[PDB]
């Protein structure tokens, strides 16, 4: 709990490491949860934008009080935490899929064997 700067070093990070990670947790969190809204057995991309401009397509519930849903890039550390605190509460309703969206199956990757 001391003032410092960011850089390549956990010792320096601290406040960043917390955010960096959180960002991942939140992101994945939504991605994962979202899957349910798509009955997907994996975390899918969460178009916060679309949901923003209009949830109609994909909705988001469980959100905490006095907290707005959005990408973890804008959300703050504390912000993320909350969401996480309600990770179990988080929810996503797919009223209507996007014009091109896809469900079921898996994307195309290529880590090694693929």
């Amino acid at each position: 709990g001391s003032s410092g700067s960011s850089g390549d070093d956990n010792e320096r990070l601290s406040k960043v490491e917390k955010a960096r990670q959180l960002r991942e947790q939140v992101n994945d969190l939504f991605s994962r949860k979202f899957g349910e809204a798509i009955g997907m057995g994996f975390p899918v991309k969460v178009p916060y934008r679309k949901i923003t401009i209009n949830p109609g397509c994909v909705v988001v519930d469980g959100m905490p009080p006095g907290v707005s849903f959005k990408a973890p890039s804008y959300l703050e550390i504390s912000s993320m935490r909350r969401i996480l605190d309600s990770a179990e509460f988080i929810k996503f309703t797919v009223i209507r899929p996007f014009p091109g969206l896809v469900i079921n199956n898996q994307l195309v990757s290529g880590p090694s064997s693929g």
